[PDB]
């Protein structure tokens, strides 16, 4: 088979993308296509509460939490969140551990204090910034995390305790990876493209109390308190993310991506801590993601050779970042075991031809 | 049967059945559009197809910016004057329809917000006389609204703003005939109406307004940083994008907006012959030189006539006829993907209903 390790856009199943295309003229055989449903018709209403419904049961997601599918990505959340559940200028603390917690802070800074609590940035995220020295705020609106590093392959496994400030946390790349413990959370959010919504569907989970909050002056398309009273995305958009949904729950649910990407992610740090230093992952043990893997050959003209003869094999996208190098294996949810054991294979042969 | 819906608005069949068939299979290269990387140097030809076939459809010239945004119009209402006034800064609106006030309602945050024309106190009938607009020397812009699809008024003109950039709202009638892009300092357009349900916004900037400071806001919001990275300065909806590329295609292989602006004009001026000929019968009150030729409202003598026209009408194949629930009465929307026959088929019908009822 083909095994695409896209860190982006992820692999979607295969079933999915085929029920898709069948039924892209005639859904559930009613002669019309998603893509010109009415997001107000009953039929596409049915569709937009099953995706909902659907989600909630995924990752056991309680009533006093609201969810927003969302247009604009993660990027747009992040300039949102301030506005929306800080006063003006008030502090709030971020924990940066890659690209994407810089990211979050890049857009938060023109409206929030933003206080760096901790980061790895010096290490070259290598590590998370050890919990007994972050430097929290009493009176923070929210402590972000960015719960699995995308680039950087830098993944918390623990829920950090924040007091009685609300954790606010980016799980685009791990989301539904594994049981999330919604209730531990203020805010949980994904972009698109990534483990769960598929292309244009971003995903919100919000504690319904801190929508009881001012936030900043804001246009009512950037309030969420008004999105949750009635910025989706176009329909067939919903409604490809309401089949991933399905997916998930008949493959097993969260239950199941646990075991799976856990038995992944063992295998491909398996042949890299068995090298004999051939691959090289330099990711703190306790840090090391379940999601994204990356790692390095002894110089960076192997790399290239890697990449080209793994595509050749049938293994795809696997070009590390550009800010970091190297390779970068991505095992999303719908990359099955199969596709770790045949790189993994791949890396057992390629070091016996180039090593 | 033809659908008249105002929104989502029909799309071509020849669009849909494309994306259908190579879903899975782009160009015969095996790959499926939603899952291309938008770096990738397949789905970068994309965008820049898509960005040349919108230049190549509106003659848009090169000292214009072209951007693909998602979160539709109401988004766009709010990042315009984040991105183009002042905070505080006089803002024009001139309020020929809902439309309009949602824009007005994105804005009044951001800056201060003056109605230079209005005709909501006439239930959107009529608009003052130019002469009689508040246009304020100091205004960031001024926007307007270029068809408005619940009351069915269009500016058949581009208003003379001065020195103070032209701000519109295309979304129901973008591409629908030649646009003089030059007379505008930015042409917007959400999906759904004109463009049909292609799931992303288009946006065409004079250059010289990206020189402007704006508000401070987060990249995210900054249209300047959107340009700098070609509409992708994060995750773009992809095939979102793609469809929109399909349907400047499908509409350049029609002939292009002057082939548009005579199909327009012509199922327009069906729809108000039978209007106008029939005595009264079928009511729009919209002064002639104001009517849409995208979004014809009209009346039956009474709200039960109204629904009779809708039901029968229904089942003559002629769907998504009733009005907007505001207003009432009928509503036929007759935008590009809209073909003639289909005006003709509800011109037809509409002979049909007042021989019978009238
Ligand atoms: C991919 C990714 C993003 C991307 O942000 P968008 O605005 O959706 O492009 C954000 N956060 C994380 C953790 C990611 O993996
Ligand atoms: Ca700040
Ligand atoms: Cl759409």
């Amino acid at each position: 088979r083909a095994f695409n390790f896209s860190a982006g856009p992820a692999t979607l199943p295969e079933s999915v993308l085929r029920q898709a295309q069948a039924e892209m003229l005639d859904w559930h055989g009613s002669g019309a296509s998603i893509v010109e449903m009415s997001h107000r018709g009953a039929e596409f209403m049915s569709v937009a509460a099953e995706a909902e419904a659907d989600l909630r049961r995924l990752l056991d997601i309680p009533d006093d939490y609201a969810v927003l599918f969302l247009s604009g990505g993660a990027t747009t959340q992040q300039a949102l969140i301030p506005l929306n559940f800080a006063a003006p200028g008030q502090r709030a603390d971020y924990v940066v551990s890659g690209h994407w917690g810089k990211t979050a802070v890049k857009q938060a800074g023109v409206y929030v204090d933003v206080n760096i609590a901790a980061s790895s940035e010096a290490n070259g995220y290598r590590e998370l910034p050890a919990r007994a020295d972050w430097q929290l705020s009493r009176d923070a609106a929210y402590v972000h995390i960015t719960a699995n590093e995308t680039i950087h392959g830098v993944e918390f496994r623990d829920v950090p305790d924040t007091g009685n400030v609300p954790l606010i946390a980016d799980f685009s790349s791990s989301i539904a990876s594994e049981p999330l413990d919604v209730r531990r959370y203020g805010v949980i959010y994904a972009g698109a493209q990534k483990n769960l919504g598929p292309v244009g569907v971003a995903v919100m989970i919000i504690r319904r109390d801190l929508l009881e909050r001012s936030g900043q002056p804001r246009a009512d398309i950037f309030d969420y308190r008004s999105h949750v009273a009635r910025n989706t995305p176009p329909t067939w958009n919903w409604y490809l993310a309401g089949l991933v949904f399905k997916w998930m729950l008949a493959e097993g649910g969260v239950t199941e991506f646990a075991k799976r990407n856990a038995a992944k992610a063992a295998l491909v740090y398996g042949a890299i801590d068995g090298s004999g230093g051939f691959y090289r992952n330099e990711v703190a043990y306790a840090a090391r993601s379940r999601m994204n893997i990356p790692f390095f050959l002894p110089d960076a003209e192997l790399d290239a050779r890697f990449v080209a003869e793994a595509k050749a094999a049938g293994l795809l996208a696997l070009k590390g970042h550009k800010v970091v190098g190297g390779i970068r294996a991505s095992l999303y949810n719908a990359m099955p075991l199969a596709g770790a054991e045949a790189l993994v294979a791949f890396m057992a042969d390629f070091q016996q031809r180039h090593g």
